[PDB]
This record gives structure tokens, sequence and C-alpha cells, in this order.
């Protein structure tokens, strides 16, 4: 594992960054098949030393405003802690069957996992969903990031997937994860 090969160093590294922080988007293709078709986010945790989990953000410069709306919804998710039940209908609802259309329909998606109506617009108004649009945003920001998916390890480096092994898709996946694995050591 060297740097400018499997991963980068950022040149202004961000302080207080969750341990494994990933980017993604419900609009973005790539990041469609990066989970639900790949499962990279999976082999990942399955390869995390002990002590280390991962946190996913979603971005808001795609989908206008619904994208913001996603973004805002993802918080929800974080905050009533429902990310593993919620992920793969919006994706789905989103991208393939493509239901989801208005907050009205991404409301009716937590329904159905689970979460009851009143439960979800108290958090949609509460504060602590707020801090979670921030931080997503805030989180962006810091480390200047153009596109996604896109996944940082200890908020200094990089992960850099077309410097890694992509003939068989299959070891491809299993490659990523270890890279990851190998920089969380660090």
């Amino acid at each position: 594992y060297e740097d400018g090969k499997q991963y980068t160093t950022l040149e202004k590294p961000v302080a207080g960054a969750p341990q494994v922080l990933e980017f993604f988007s419900f609009f973005c293709p790539h990041c469609y098949q990066f989970e639900e078709v790949l499962h990279i986010s999976d082999n990942v945790k399955k390869k995390l030393p002990e002590g280390v989990k991962m946190t996913k953000y979603h971005v808001n410069f795609m989908g206008g405003d619904l994208g913001k709306d996603l973004t805002q919804a993802w918080a929800v998710a974080m905050a009533l802690g429902v990310e593993d039940k919620v992920t793969v209908p919006l994706f789905e609802g989103v991208q393939k069957t493509q239901t989801i259309r208005s907050a009205s329909d991404i409301r009716d998606v937590f329904i159905n996992a689970g979460i009851k109506g009143e439960e979800y617009d108290a958090a949609w108004n509460s504060f602590v969903v707020k801090s979670l649009v921030a931080q997503q945003e805030k989180a962006a920001a810091d480390v200047q990031l153009r596109g996604v998916p896109a996944m940082f390890v200890n908020g200094k480096y990089q992960l850099n997937p077309q410097g890694m092994d992509t003939s068989n898709m299959d070891v491809f996946v299993q490659q990523y994860a270890d890279t990851v694995k190998y920089l969380s050591e660090k």
C-alpha cells in the first residue's frame, strides 16, 4: 500500500473527523453499484479492526431540493438509528422503481420500515437532525469533496479506486476493504 496508488493523503487533514467516513448520494449510479450491487460498505466493515466503526453521509449537490431533502431524511435515519432499515428501499425507490419523487414519498418509506409518522415528523424538525444536516454539509466541504462515491480514513487519507486492480470485479472489492483495513490500522 503506497501513497498515490491505492490511496492518497490530503494536504490539509480534517481534525475531529470520523474514523471511516463515506460519502454517497441516492441519485448517483456509481453509488448504486457501490453498495446495492458490489456491496463495498459491508465488505469494509467485515475487515474493520475492533473499535473502528464506519459513518455514511449523504451529499446534496444532486437531485435538486429533493437531494437537499434526502440528506435531511438521511439525518433522520441516523438520529433514530435506522440506517440499515432505509438504505436499500431508498436506493431502489429513487433509481430503480423510481417511486420516490418527493419528501412525502420518502416519509412513506420510513413509515413502511417501522417508524411512526409522528416520530418521523418530530425528528424531521428536531435540532439533532439540524446538527446532522449541517454536520454532513460541513464534512463534505472539509475534505474539499468534488464527487461521490468516496471514502476517507481518519480524516487524512482518501481512498483511490481506479488506482487499484479492476480486472476481476470480485477482487477489486476485496482490495478496497483491505486498503481501508490497512489505513485504519494507522
